[PDB]
């Protein structure tokens, strides 16, 4: 774990494998939480999307993530240059989604990383905030991320969890890259809980999801950032 | 007075000068209550803000103000993107200010002025809710609003009542705006009583405040807002 | 169906009438009898077990009651002004019942949580709400030319083998509120209690009675003494009964 | 000794204070006046055979100047209150002639500086100075009786109870001390004009309902001073 923490604090991101989540839970659990993903609502500003999202507060000297009544979604225009400046209404997560052990054993995980970082400061309040993501793609209509292209997040640290995606997906490669003009890293998550974090030091982007075949496909992920109040 | 609010109702703002206020009051009687600022305690989440809350609730068929006796303030994060989604409390307003003649005939006029709105219904309990304020500044820290930038407030009609502003003082410019990329209008208020009427239909901000003068400055305000239950 | 609508007997295996049942047939039984048995067909007809399910979770988040018992909840009211189908949720969140009528924790104000915006605006909730709403209309249980304040109980019972759960009062009573709906949201298989009683004096058991899938429904008249058996369980994982509570009073 | 009260008070949430500490100097004559502004009082709207007026003073952080506020809602959570608590209710005023009278200003200052030697309220704030003028009055086939009607606390720390007249064929108008509504520590009944009685939040207090033998009816006339925070 502080192996994955420590490239993280460096480089500004990190590839955390499927087997660091998948370890102690079966893949019939995970197929349980893939199912939840057919029930989201549209993104209102669209793209393909569809959304949920729930955010968990952590008291300073606390382990007890206490659910948050309040579910507007904001970044600023100065990260999300494309929806942001404006609060967003999405739906909240299922309570199936956000109670099952492997999700619950994914923001664990995650919030020990994230204590091992300087990345959000631990003294105040700590927002975790939970986006789970369809990206759904017709031959079409493609699908692709808010923003569209290379940017950073307002949460310091952002964990991508792919949920899944379908064989006749194209796209959703994410990207890592020091400034707008290069690119470090190319790299697709394809298996489901394979992950990455990414903290504010770099640029990072989803390619556009899209599609051969004429029923659909689709791209599934958990996002879980980390911020401060 | 019917001017101004058909101004608001087709715009979704309205600048209102303080003649409409200060209309038999003597500039001593309006200079009692701007002495009141300087005894407000500071805004907990910071931005240089010097606070007081008080609300007063307005049965359906009632014109008696009762003043209600909890303080908490609070605003979702659907609407005020930096400290909303919890409660803050503050102190309340001096008894010398909510009583003051000035201040009494403010709250009418604007009652007035809001009932020949739509933007509550007047059918159910309407909070009038009053926000003394002082942004002050000095040289290390200057002064913002709650949230920073472009944004709506929960409350669909809120007053900004302008009680003094140092001569060497900059910004506190209001803004009007139909999106977070357009500006239609800029308008400084600066002499007192000078007020702002602003509906729930565009966005508004005010400018951070500042000093040319290294000896510091301060703006002081006092919102009066209109909401339901 | 030989049997009645309200009939405890309904609650019964191979003692169920067919069909969802019209809502005046409950409330006339409830009217004469002070309690009526009312099945989940009633609830559910319009209702998917993942609307239900999702309301289910909402249980896992209640804090503890203060005063304890293994209990959970959340407390909400709402208000009926006479003339009004407006329910206008009360920012005041304290209860209250006299020592008269819970002779428990009565006679001193208790402060539980709310009931969360999730649960109370699910439309689910709401359905059932207006439902209970126009049965109690159609009874004298409380005077409608007055204000009538609609209290919600968000309530689990939480068991683990060393610790059971119990209502407040423990045994037979009757509550401050002339008529409360029992709404059952969930029973963990392994749990065992929560046998509903209904008696016409503390001396005497007239009906025993178990709801145990989700939405089976029981309406009480201050009319009978009521209670509901301890609940306990068998595993170690522990096990839950999990209700909503609606009252119906007066101001 | 004015301390000597105040520090019964601090202890054990309560204190017994005879109408020689108020009367010490004031007349019967001047008493009685305000003993006749009770007749005058209108019916409390939720009832219980009560007649009432309400005023409130705010005492400013550093301030011995009482400011009468022209607002007249009264108000206490269901937390407390738990008969007429949760709504706002509209009282008439206190009468000036009762206000301004020098006996009542001269209690109301006395149990300013009683409540100033406590910590029941911060004095770093506003302080409403809160006055009830209750008249109970009953009749055989109507008793009279407070609200809330059992054992209780108040929103406000600290309420002193000014007895100013009880009729000779009147009963009840016990005050009763209690740790919790299983117990009582003590029953005391106020009888003579300016008997007093404070209360402290930290135990629970009632008064037994009021009635009478006598068919003309019979009255028990209270004043109440309460402090607490804005
Ligand atoms: C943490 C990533 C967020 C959710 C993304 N930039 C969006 O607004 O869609
Ligand atoms: C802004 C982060 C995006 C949404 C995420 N990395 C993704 O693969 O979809
Ligand atoms: C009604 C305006 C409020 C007071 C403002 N948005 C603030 O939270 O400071
Ligand atoms: C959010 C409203 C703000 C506080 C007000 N318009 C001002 O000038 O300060
Ligand atoms: C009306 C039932 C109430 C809520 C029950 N006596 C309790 O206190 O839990
Ligand atoms: C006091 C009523 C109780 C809470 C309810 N009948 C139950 O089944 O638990
Ligand atoms: C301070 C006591 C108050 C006045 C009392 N509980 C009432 O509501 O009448
Ligand atoms: C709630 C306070 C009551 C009314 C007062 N102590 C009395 O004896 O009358």
């Amino acid at each position: 774990m502080s192996n994955y923490a420590s490239f993280l604090k460096e480089n500004g991101y990190s590839y955390i494998p499927a087997d660091f989540y998948q370890q102690k839970n079966t893949d019939a659990a995970v197929r349980e939480l893939q199912l939840t993903y057919e029930d989201l609502k549209a993104d209102p500003k669209g793209g393909g999307r569809y959304r949920a999202h729930s955010r968990y507060i952590l008291a300073p000297q606390s382990d007890t993530l206490e659910l948050d009544p309040d579910n507007g979604y904001f970044q600023s225009k100065e990260y999300n240059y494309d929806d942001g400046g404006i609060v967003r209404e999405f739906d909240k997560i299922s309570n199936e989604f956000l109670q099952h052990p492997v999700t619950q054993q994914m923001i664990h995980s995650n919030v020990e990383m994230a204590r091992q970082t300087d990345f959000v400061d631990w003294e105040k309040e700590v927002i975790v905030g939970l986006h789970q993501i369809r990206y759904h793609v017709t031959p079409d209509a493609p699908s692709y991320s808010s923003p569209i292209w290379l940017h950073r997040d307002d949460e310091p640290l952002v964990f991508v969890h792919l949920f899944k995606l379908s064989e006749d997906a194209i796209g959703g490669d994410n990207l890592i890259a020091p400034s707008v003009k290069q690119i470090d890293k190319v790299l697709r998550l394809t298996d489901p809980l394979e992950t990455l974090a990414l903290g504010q030091k770099v640029f990072h982007a989803v390619t556009p999801v899209g599609t051969a075949n004429i029923d659909g496909a689709h791209r599934d992920i958990l996002l879980v950032t980390f911020s401060n109040r």
